[PDB]
């Protein structure tokens, strides 16, 4: 096809789904690849080489053009799955961490920014964005089962190495499509990234994506670790519980991308806030599983709403009110993402021992409910 323009959104949604799959398919590999705490260190160590990143490939992708950040991805994540797959010793698995934090950073900030440059018009640019989004949900949906069966059942090494062969052919393909062989730099000069974090709007939008994603960061590691404590459930149902919210984000996030801006974006952000703060203040005071399956439907579904919804409109505000360039603004977005990533796993740790679990969802969702009437100045920008 000429210039295959929907394949540029295949090419961004199959990145972040097979970055999803590195980012979870690692969860049952790291304590086995230690014996043979610091068991959480690994990700907060990709989640902060993810933050610092990102802004310096933010201002990369328009110094010289969006193909060669996503080539280079591509190139950096299939050697740090090698590495991965390679690996023994503990600073082994730090570096190959450390490559899985460049490369993550650098593919979601350059395909982001290539999606937006490429598609203008607002209703097709959050339909391509919600879709591509679809990909955070589907790689940890996907991940989980593929990878144990892989790993249970031929050798521990083989899921990389089918996943490396996948990405392989992932590499074969929108490599001549989108021809990185010559450095083509932006039209226009974008705007510094100082002056972005100057912009009120922007910083609403920004804190809001990076709570919504805090208050999933923050549950991913506090509920197993609170089930056995109380419901003494076992380990059967550790994956059940946190199940739904890939689902319901994935469903979220693939229809609110068209019914958004049909119903309003701003008013699509509070009520997803809103949703957020609620279902986490509704989960710790239940008891049984089936009554945990409900409020875990509603923050997968609110935060799919939240992103699907407010991801684009970092994207509108920096094309209405700024110079028309995305890969500084998108960086800022991911940071946002990461940011939340990076302090959920230990802060949320590190509190819920210190103090209660319920009063820490009580207290993310206060901070959501709080925080939620702020995205009301979205409605109209100037
Ligand atoms: N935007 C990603 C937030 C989110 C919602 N549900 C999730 C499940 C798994 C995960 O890694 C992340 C999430």
């Amino acid at each position: 096809s000429r210039r295959s323009r929907k394949l540029i959104l295949f090419i961004v949604f199959l990145a972040l789904l097979l970055d999803n799959m590195l980012l979870t398919v690692v969860v049952p590999i790291i304590p086995s690849y230690l014996y043979s705490v610091q068991v959480g260190l690994l990700f907060a160590s990709k989640a902060t080489v993810q933050l610092i990143t990102n802004p310096f490939i933010g201002l990369l992708t328009n110094r010289i053009g969006y193909p060669i950040p996503i080539f280079a991805g591509f190139c950096i994540m299939f050697v740090s799955t090698i590495m991965f797959a390679f690996s023994s010793s503990y600073a082994f698995l730090l570096i190959a961490r450390s490559l899985q934090g460049i490369g993550s950073s650098c593919s979601s900030v350059a395909g982001m920014g290539m999606l937006a440059s490429v598609y203008t018009d607002d209703e097709e640019r959050g339909n391509v964005m919600g879709i591509a989004l679809g990909g955070l949900a589907m790689g940890v949906l996907v991940g989980p089962p593929f990878g144990s069966v892989l790993y249970e059942f031929v050798g521990k090494t083989a899921p990389f190495l089918v996943l490396a062969a996948l990405v392989l052919l992932d590499g074969a393909i929108q490599l001549f499509v989108l021809q990185p062989s010559r450095v083509q730099p932006e039209s226009q000069k974008g705007t510094p990234l100082t002056t972005l974090l100057k912009d009120p709007y922007i910083l609403i939008a920004a804190g809001s994506i990076c709570f919504a994603n805090m208050g999933i960061a923050m549950l991913e590691p506090a509920l197993p670790i609170w089930m056995m404590e109380t419901m003494c459930s076992r380990k059967w149902q550790l994956g059940v519980a946190f199940l739904p919210a890939s689902i319901s984000y994935l469903i979220g996030t693939n229809i609110f991308g068209i019914l958004a801006h049909k119903m309003g974006r701003w008013l699509c952000a509070l009520l997803g806030m809103i949703i957020v703060g609620v279902s986490i203040l509704c989960i710790p005071f239940a008891k049984n599983i089936y009554g945990l399956i409900a409020p875990n439907f509603g923050v997968g579904f609110a935060i799919g709403m939240v992103d699907s919804s407010m991801m684009p409109i970092m994207g509108y505000l920096v094309d209405l009110r700024h110079v028309s360039v995305y890969g500084s603004v998108y960086a800022i977005a991911d940071v946002a993402f990461c940011m939340g990533y990076a302090i959920g796993p230990s802060a949320g740790g590190a509190i819920a021992k210190a103090i209660g679990f319920p009063w820490l969802m009580t207290i993310i969702g206060i901070i959501d409910i709080l925080f939620a009437p702020l995205c009301f100045f979205l409605r109209s920008p100037p």
